[PDB]
RNA sequence: GUAGCGGGCGUGGAUCCCUGGAUGUCCGAAUGGGGGAACCCGGCCGGCGGGAACGCCGGUCACCGCGCUUGCGCGGGGGGAACCUGGGGAACUGAAACAUCUCAGUACCCAGAGGAGAGGAAAGAGAAAUCGACUCCCUGAGUAGCGGCGAGCGAAAGGGGACCAGCCUAAACCGUCCGGCUUGUCCGGGCGGGGUCGGGGGCCCUCGGCCGAAUCCCCAGCCUAGCCGAAGCUGUUGGGAAGCAGCGCCAGAGAGGGUGAAAGCCCCGUAGGCGAAAGGUGGGGGGAUAGGUGAGGGUACCCGAGUACCCCGUGGUUCGUGGAGCCAUGGGGGAAUCUGGGCGGACCACCGCCUAAGGCUAAGUACUCCGGGUGACCGAUAGCGCACCAGUACCGUGAGGGAAAGG
RNA sequence: GAGGCCCGAACCGGUGGGGGAUGCAAACCCCUCGGAUGAGCUGGGGCUAGGAGUGAAAAGCUAACCGAGCCCGGAGAUAGC
RNA sequence: CGCGAGGGCGGCUGGAGGUAAGGGAAGUGCGAAUGCCGGCAUGAGUAACGAUAAAGAGGGUGAGAAUCCCUCUCGCCGUAAGCCCAAGGGUUCCUACGCAAUGGUCGUCAGCGUAGGGUUAGGCGGGACCUAAGGUGAAGCCGAAAGGCGUAGCCGAAGGGCAGCCGGUUAAUAUUCCGGCCCUUCCCGCAGGUGCGAUGGGGGGACGCUCUAGGCUAGGGGGACCGGAGCCAUGGACGAGCCCGGCCAGAAGCGCAGGGUGGGAGGUAGGCAAAUCCGCCUCCCAACAAGCUCUGCGUGGUGGGGAAGCCCGCAACCCCCCGAAGCCAGGGAGCCAAGAAAAGCCUCUAAGCACAACCUGCGGGAACCCGUACCGCAAACCGACACAGGUGGGCGGGUGCAAGAGCACUCAGGCGCGCGGGAGAACCCUCGCCAAGGAACUCUGCAAGUUGGCCCCGUAACUUCGGGAGAAGGGGUGCUCCCUGGGGUGAUGAGCCCCGGGGAGCCGCAGUGAACAGGCUCUGGCGACUGUUUACCAAAAACACAGCUCUCUGCGAACUCGUAAGAGGA
């Protein structure tokens, strides 16, 4: 119950654009989302996170019913000045 | 739930089916506190990240009722289709108006009980040299009665059946521990022993002989998966044989469904017969604890109190004020302990019945959320509101209303 | 520089007329009108209920028909029509 | 073949059930119940297509367009028909594909269909802060059960309280991301200082309406001045022309406006005796201040932004004037109806502790949860609809008119209302005009007209004396030129605005030349008056109203609600 926080890297133009500097966001855990997911990502990608931000989401979809995904909380960790590493050049 | 990629696992016995276990976010009796259910915020102990601020992680903290010196240990709370008991408790209607009466102690509301609930071992019944807890059914009986004697309401005993079961206490009397007091060989609180009645029990002397749980146990048996199960070929028309035609065969199995059309013998089955490591259940038959086991003779110590009883006000019963008891009981008065007290329809007197004011008690009875089996039951405008992704869509602030649609 | 003062926007209202009448609308539009520092208007948060509430009082209002709301139930009320 | 209800036969269709004689059972026979459910008709190619703000054309794309994109014209809003915020709504946001249906037409389009994106906060708004009404509710009171009151406590906001301004970024977010400048809390270490220390005491927080002063700022108007690519048209103008732009934020420190506040020194029956803190008494000084505090505004190191202009892309920033409803703010004056609470915040001592703890500094650190798309006077909310209706707050430019949020035109910005095309009848709606006459109309001058603003004359009865008063009834208003009186800021002189006054003279039918914009009088009834009322036929002479009278009520009041407790009265 220590990694079940970071879920998947997010992938959108906006997502990648981030790489430039302040890292990108990964879909985190709805709750326990605690912006304190810093000593969470830095224990997985081994780095210094200097700032965190968070959001929410998921829409509907049709046919016979509705309601999509969840309402995933999610958002970018800034990472120290320069250490920005791994997964960067990966996928673009 | 198939359709698809994309990957994989199985006789090294998968998937599946039964049994037990594990994990089980958050809200909900909801129980750390809050709150606009599913969210927000905290105490205390411990552990994570460099961790002091921050943040996660695991425990743990509601309140109420009973029993031990302060902490504790047992319990409660909410839900459930009906069925059940109690506490409250209508009107429409009927009376061809309406007020008594009726509907009706019904509808509903509330509390509570549980696989049932209730009731239950006589202060009974009622005329029988009588009967012998209670409940249920059939009668008795639309009788007896009740009733603006209208409308209408309506027993009980007795007789058939189902079931079958009986039991503890309070008080005399003895012992013991404790805290109060007028430090009196006394008062009452708690345990133990005794004692449970149509007549008995206590206490003194005289004579001493066993049945049996409603509670604990064990196995059977029965649920909760399964396994075995007989007997048919050829030809022929047909899109398709189970039809038709010719020879058979099984049968404790000729119930049923299914297979391209109408099959006992093709498939699943059916008759019949086997199966449980595990968990439920389980006197039906048996083991063991609990507990219970006699007869006379004497005092004249006990036998359930604001009770009986009488009176005023009411309720229940067939009983509506009636000649109106009995059973309940709000108010007032207020006893006795077997030379006691209640009842047998005012009241007396006879004659007889029964032992009030403490409690428990199986079964036979009721119901159908749930599982199975049948139907001179429906077959999609029917049958449940739903055969289908329905208490949905849609409607309504809300309570609530509530479809259509199968091949 | 006073005022239940005056004219007049906003804002509140609803006088008269026309139109509308299977409407733009289950009360509307146009012109014209009343009030407009007050017994004013208005947002937000609260409280009062069915023989009851509220009512500067019309039996008015209480979720588009109120001389007794709506829903479910008694219920297949009763109907000499 | 049966009298008939029906019963057989035959032919096409259909493709899997059916059911004799003779009998038995019923949910057993439909044309009507304004029956119920479904389907389909008639009216009918008829009415309508939802505001009379308005359209046209050229290019594009495309199977196909009046209806989609682009361009140029025209028109309509402009206290909006424009921007920003709440609520509510929940992806309607942006992008790529699409048109069956949904759009009252069309559809290449969309708020529609499929898919993928998008919402980033210590300082914004909420919560780990405060209380209001009122809820809830340990105790406690009361009720047949449900349950009713209710102390403390808790909950409860648009009210109190608390630290971010200016730019830049994306298709879609931004006070959230980025830059610049500026802050707030917690924690730790260090240095230097003090009696430290509450849920308890005190102060404070802290308040009405109307009217107002002085300074500011927002906002807006000028310029002969600053810098500008440029343009001379159509008769003239090479002009001190025309045209565009002439700011924003910003610490400490400076200035300018304010708001707060007496300083002492002793006593003390109070603040549930604990305070050297309040509160009260006493007396040296002091006083329409100073000082000390605390705001706002300028200024500020500095950063930011920066048009019109052709090809397809150039770099100032000053000077006056008007000027708030906003700010300094808890300012002032006046009045009667006499105008929240609590916390944060100061201060005072208690327990306890002083090796704690606080206070100021400086450095390092730490800083969670929720909201953030988009619509938002509307086609995204409430009205069954893409409904001419309903919906709280802020901003809301310019000129002109006495003023203004009015009226007319117009900036920015946004719209031309999701059917069109022709005709050019009756009739209907809405609108303009009319000879002569002027209420003859009609229930009625209903309706429509006339009048309309401002300045100056001038105005009766009656009166409660305020008022009848805009009584009535008149005259003036435009434009040019001349002289002249005071004002505000400058500075006392100049521009700049602000109110006047006096003479001439010009033109038209007409000078508030358009739009906003009273017709009046005499006399009765009723009701004093402003008010209120039947949401959706009655706005009144009805209700109310100050005011008068009768009457109940001595306080555990009477009276009302409730079974009661209890509450209202108060």
């Amino acid at each position: 119950t220590a990694y079940d926080v970071i879920l998947a890297p997010v992938l959108s133009e906006k997502a990648y654009a981030g790489f430039a500097e302040g890292k990108y966001t990964f879909w985190v855990h709805p709750k326990a989302t605690k912006t304190e997911i810093k000593n969470a990502v830095e224990t997985a990608f081994k780095v210094k996170v200097v700032k965190v931000n968070t959001l929410h989401v998921r829409g509907k979809k049709k046919r016979l019913g509705r309601y999509l995904g969840k309402r995933p909380d999610r958002k970018k960790a800034i990472v120290q000045v320069a250490p920005g590493q791994k997964i960067e050049a990966l996928e673009g």
